[PDB]
């Protein structure tokens, strides 16, 4: 696997979960397919920087907060 | 993509800090020069894997990189 993917995908789930949000929820707010959101979260899809931004607007989370929560998961 | 803009920028910064050129980082990170240039201007679309690849070309942690990312995000005026 890719250790990075692991941790990005993890912080996505966390926040998605923190947001009382489901997968098809986030698929809907973020303009992607649910298929894609499941996959991503089992480290079974490869997301580009765009999809990540799309996702971050689905999540309603800034880039500072996200990446602060990313480093924390690295730790 | 505003994000691309600031990721790409921290890449160049550290690459530069590292007395490193683009084909240098293409070499160490095991990508194509073509894409390293592309990334740093048109911020060509890099995936999370490519980022990790590049991050090991750069010899920089995930903590320092992302600390340097936020900073580029936070700096203003």
């Amino acid at each position: 696997e890719s250790f990075l993917l692991s941790k990005v995908s993890f912080v996505i789930k966390k926040i998605r979960l923190e947001k009382g949000m489901t997968q098809e929820d986030l698929a809907y707010k973020s303009n992607l397919d649910a298929t894609y959101i499941s996959g991503i979260e089992r480290n079974s899809r490869n997301l580009t920087i765009k999809s990540l931004e799309l996702i971050m607007k689905g999540l309603e989370v800034s880039d500072v907060v996200f990446f602060e929560m990313l480093i924390k998961e690295i730790l």
